[PDB]
């Protein structure tokens, strides 16, 4: 599908579910959890995973 | 010890070793991993175990 | 318009085009350029100016 | 001299005096101004310069 945010700090995994992230990647975030996590897909590493809310903000 | 940073965001954790933070949380900080997250001492609740490492600020 | 972000941490300008921050400043940041700054209007204060991206957090 | 502080955002400057900064930067803090800016020194660009206050951690 489609953009919705970029990341802005770099998120490096400590556990199997969380998504590396490197400053402004492509994020299109599929589910924003109740627990302030964000499980999205990383488009320039075609990879899924969770990571914190405020790594990334909304591209608009 | 002594306090060195204040939470900023609010932080639930998801795995064993990690550390949960309110807002304005006090936070003794023992270790800057390399990779970076912060291991730390909660001194509201009385928790250690680590976060990310953009969630905290120094007190100075 | 609305409130986009708030400021988190105090920012006084040193030159014409910065913006005041005070903390918890609402913000309505109308440009996010390419550059890392952004341009916004300060609810508080009514003022428009620029300041350093990380000095600010979206409210959402 | 010695390192004092490392850039923990990315800061690409907009006047003559800001210094540009990489993170994770080594910087030689010369002064720290009574307005919230650092005159500093990146030993990585080896150049001088200033920056907003909270884009830099002291190294202890």
């Amino acid at each position: 599908h489609e953009q919705t945010h970029r990341a802005i700090f770099r998120f490096v995994p400590r556990h199997e579910d969380e998504l590396e992230l490197e400053v402004d990647d492509p994020l299109l975030v599929e589910l924003q959890a109740e627990d302030y996590w964000y499980e999205a897909y990383n488009m320039r590493t075609g990879a899924r995973g969770v990571f914190p809310a405020y790594y990334a903000i909304e591209v608009t």
